[PDB]
């Protein structure tokens, strides 16, 4: 369905049990190791990027003609950037900072949110991943000991290529609240166009005709003979 | 058929109960957020930029040779910027803007454009959709908060690759009553070239021979005899 | 056949009914917008690009060897510009030029021109169309109102790609007149090669050999005798 | 299995018996020619890249459903940069460097981590080689000899594409430790998602019904009756 | 064959009919237009640029093993450029310039280099040809009129992908004449491995074996039995 | 086999009886025209550029499994540069310069190195050309003639993509001399994994199980008696 409930969902099976958040903000982190337990760990990010490459392409295979309204299939790029800092005053060389570490953390919530398909939403299609980028970029002015040396910063992306069903019938102005009102005016004097309205079968009527001898035609009016008029529920008989 | 009225309805499906547009403009706005039910929403503009990739193939199996007049089938890329403008004084962090409910409203976009084939023209054959891109970028000049910091500006493309009919007598000079008058000079003393006019039956001569008894030659005029020159509605001789 | 008429039945197509082009020059108008019947009119110019991607390929089913002269297929690409100049004195806004007329009328050129087969030259084989590209971008350094602001100009091309019969016979020194003298000598003392002549057949002699018994063998002198030499005009007889 | 231990033996079949890694680190060194057993040899330094294009695809016929939990294959490219610096004072001329032997023990070290199969980790699928690039290039900063020359750097890169198999059971918060705590609290005081857990059959119990004389029919609860409730271990009853 | 003998038969095709080449050098002219007949004309220049993408590949089926020495086929593009300068003191507007016929001149050329298969070089299997740019810059730093604004230059290059057969034998030192000395010294002190030489049969010889009764075995000497010893010329016996 | 002695023959092969190199670095060479016979030739040098694009991909069909240690099939392009310097004292125009002869020169080499399979080393399976470039650049900072004009330099690559068979077997310690020490000491204080050596089969024992009368089971121990202990050379009993 929409995407705000799956992004949300999407972000909870990142920090379920794999990455530990601490913050989350485009900005790397100038706050000290975190102590707890009395054991110092390293100050994170996590930036969740806006998502791109939205299409909508209604030409799949798994998307099913219900005939109360038209399904669509959605893809979708969301990408998300973990950022740790390491501080350079207690790791002095580039080779003994915890990189394998990372890539297995990197890994695991990647196996995570591949795995999860009925766990982020029922109607996920499909979840694939693209290549992940881990960067050792310096801090972006961070520094840590003496002579004022960058910080470590081990950046790595994770871009999930998702496709998805929706519906027109999923949205609603409640989800578009804080940006635009319900029932607004048309910029140019025009009049908004109504979509379909679900209609409801609350009578029916059928005229049938008596066709001449040879053969039904149902063109000409003399060739056919009107027998009854027949209201299906007795009750729509003086009400339409 | 024609664009202007093709992509009159393209807006109008555009601003039709989903994005709700506050002007139409290459700018992004300096208008405080607007206020209405006494909920403050954020300024947003449209940019609808020009038509490009207008290509003409003459080469699809969805144009019919109706015998009258040769129609084509055209290709075309409008393309459609949609801004919104949320000031750094309610929104003071990037994470708390809200940018799944922009994202939401452009795959409403996106999916109620794509359904509406016979709202647009009747004669759309195809409508397609390129990956929309999402920024996240600053204001061109307008600053919010103390400091002087940039706005939040979330800017969100729709590309729509579209495949509609056309047919020559389909343009006339009317809607190209402001940019060309019409019946104009040839700029080297040229003539211009007439195309073809409809044409009507208006009469009809027939002039058979009586062939020799071996076979039809109808070559050597010696060879069969002129027997009556027939015209078809009586009315014709003496006419023409 | 040649470029130079083929182009001259080009620019004429596209002049014919379609673009009305008040001058012919690469640079955008400076002029004031033209008064025609009382109405204003922006100003406009075309620049007819130089032909590029000549490219001769001899490797196409359409090309017959009708073995006069060898025939060639030659493609190539017909690139126009044109440039309308929209006054910011009269088009305050960016959205109240009229895009979509001149967006009209660049597909109805691109239809006039495609649909002109028999109309631009009979030796055409192949015309389609690349992607036409429509700039809004600003003049060059034209200025309308106070501020000095920049007038809107509106920039279309059209390059065709054009498939078409040529042969070595429709080349003579006429067309090349103010380019190249004819009979010139050669740069480093080196003899012309001269192209083959159609050769007329003013006479034809056949002498024919009686051959031996077993069979003719063709080789030897002995095995067959000289019968009688045929000039099969008898006039060719003491000629040559 | 997982990357770190995988890594690991990476490096150790490097430098088993083809690559002599002086120092790892990224540094061109600045420490004289190594002097053992009397002769002099170039200083070395090796650059372990960090891990990129991690990417799970779960798409290969490499992946066996064991039932017990969901397995991955994952895709790694590892890159390492082997650097010797041969410095101008023994090395006068480009030429006389022993860029051969250089290319020797790079192709020997390909061979060595291709074939090693069984011996870096038993849960490779597949390891492939890019090509490698052997560049030339000055040193950082490094001078040898008078007028300040900058001295003969050689650096060549191993990038192995490698796709081994994973699943979740193998990532424990053991090698996690100087990154992540084990049972942290989530950013947004949501709960976390807690994976399904290794179910044990500790007890079966059975109720089989009676069904009526035409056919079994299981809806409707007329037309069976209850006969017995089966416990399969005799110790179910009175504890569950 | 050899490349020069090609390259001179093709600048001589290229002359031959079609473009008048007043001079050959890097370098626009700056002589005044060339009067001819009372008629004036452009000045022009031809760049015969170096040839590229020399390769060898030796893998295709045009190429015959004679059983002699082994044949190639080579490829090669063959570049030249052609610059024609137009003055503005007769060429007053871009337009007026006579591009048709420079396009005219250049596909004329292209036809008859493309026809001239047996008239280049025998040996020739392939000549196709490469899409031609035109240009229209302007010159280098000639100025016509007053104001001193640069002349136009027409520029159109010539690149000509050719395929043809080669063997080792058609190069001899006299082609390298004044870049190569005959037998010149190994630059290390190596000797020169020498091809090898056609093998003249000048004698033959033939020692037959008697075999045993039950076969031929050809492998133990007591299984047959030297009968004679025979050469094919008498005049073998006592030379060799 | 190796690299080292296959690009040896390489070097060999290109100046054995095609292009003569006087020098061999990187750097164009200002000593004079070199007199040879009275004859004045251009200088000239020659690059030979480290070994690129080392991929080792185990997944070709010319790779025979012997049984004895695995072999391996490596592809690498080795590059040259060669490059001619012609003074502008005897070379006033470009054109004058003997580019053709350069050419000739060029292809000569590609010819003698793609036929020569048998002659670089026995294990090449595959030879292949890549396109070369030919470059009339000037001088580095070579002036000849008065004003100080850069001399003409004329620069050809030849690239060769070439396939061979390696073994593990062929890399000795020999090789590495100048580069590695042998048998070295781990950077971590990790042991050396050595590779599989060579079995030899020395002596060979048999135990055979006399079975029971159904059939052969050879799981459990009482349905088979002890019948001998075969040593196949009896030199073995008392020695192992």
């Amino acid at each position: 369905m929409t995407k705000p409930s799956l992004i949300s969902a999407k972000i909870l099976q990142h920090i379920n049990s794999i990455v530990w958040l601490q913050s989350k903000g485009i900005q790397e982190p100038l706050k000290p190791d975190v102590i707890v337990n009395n054991v110092a760990y390293p100050p994170n990010v996590i930036a969740e990027k806006p998502v791109t490459n939205i299409e909508v392409i209604t030409n799949s295979s798994m998307i099913e003609n219900t005939g109360g309204v038209r399904q669509f299939l959605c893809k979708a790029v969301f990408e998300y950037t973990i950022v740790w800092v390491f501080s350079r005053e207690v790791y002095k060389t580039y080779h003994q900072i915890p990189r394998s570490q990372i890539q297995d953390l990197l890994v695991f919530c990647q196996q995570f949110v591949i795995s999860a398909y009925q766990g982020i939403d029922p109607d996920i299609t499909n979840i694939d991943l693209k290549p992940s980028q881990v960067l050792v970029k310096p801090t972006e002015d961070v520094n840590s000991d003496v002579s004022n040396s960058s910080s470590w910063s081990v950046v790595a992306d994770l871009r999930f290529m998702i496709e998805f069903l929706t519906s027109l019938d999923e949205f609603l102005p409640i989800d578009f609240n804080k940006i635009q009102p319900p029932t607004w005016e048309l910029l140019d004097d025009l009049d908004p166009i109504v979509p379909e309205q679900p209609f409801t079968l609350n009578g029916l009527i059928i005229s049938l005709n008596k066709s001449e001898l040879p053969k039904v035609r149902a063109d000409e009016s003399d060739t056919y003979q009107l027998e009854e008029i027949l209201y299906i529920p007795p009750t729509i008989e003086d009400q339409i």
